[PDB]
């Protein structure tokens, strides 16, 4: 009811469209990531691994490799 | 006059704004990529059955988990 | 000069967290980039005769998983 | 002024906090997922490392493809 509110109000729908895009697009990648978990649940629940060699105890050079790609491709 | 401002607002925003966008505009289409690989791998290599986490956690996942939790308690 | 002023302190109200969301965007970016270079070097290591997309069949394991976790965001 | 961005603010609180939660747990995820890829191949391990600047397999090809054209459509 109040124009200080009214102002407010026309700078979040001036916002919204932006907002809708991220906040929506952010629930589709959180569910996919989800999704993603349960597979790799079901995968290994399947196919166990002996051990669990987590990246502070050892990190594979695959890993390795991959990580230092994705930096040089970030940093171009 | 209003409009003017609230234009001013959101130019002001817009950078940083299209910076995110971009960013998680790039992890869904990879998330989404991510899914269709599962899906081929599992067709090729399939389960013979196909346990969730709430039938039961896979003890290398509740590793993960615990070791991630500690990085972002410390990072 | 007036509105600027006011437009710079709506912006800095709102920096943390702005900065928050962006710099683990930009982590989680770097991560999905990591995970697509992982999946490229498994599959050349280990081909597939045919890839199956979701399109063509979607296995039932990730039909299983995409249940649950649709189960999971409407309970919660 | 300052009253006035607070309110600015607390309108975009709730719409943000969303935004945050969900970034929040997808960065968690994809760490976790980092940390199952360094599991299964160091159990599993590869001859030879082949990243996608020196040859993109051909299944991540036709994955992109795939998803390119949904998000065009969905
Ligand atoms: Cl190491
Ligand atoms: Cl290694
Ligand atoms: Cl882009
Ligand atoms: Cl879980
Ligand atoms: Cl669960
Ligand atoms: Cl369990
Ligand atoms: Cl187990
Ligand atoms: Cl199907
Ligand atoms: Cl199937
Ligand atoms: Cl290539
Ligand atoms: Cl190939
Ligand atoms: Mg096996
Ligand atoms: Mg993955
Ligand atoms: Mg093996």
């Amino acid at each position: 009811l109040s124009e200080q509110d009214a102002l407010v109000e026309k700078i979040f729908q001036r916002f919204k469209k932006t907002l809708d895009v991220i906040r929506v697009r952010a629930g589709h990648t959180d569910k996919n990531a989800q999704i993603n978990l349960e597979l790799w649940n079901a995968f290994l629940m399947a196919n166990p691994l002996p051990v669990t060699v987590l990246t502070d105890q050892h990190t594979s050079e695959s890993v390795s490799m991959a990580k230092e790609k994705v930096s040089n491709d970030i940093a171009t």
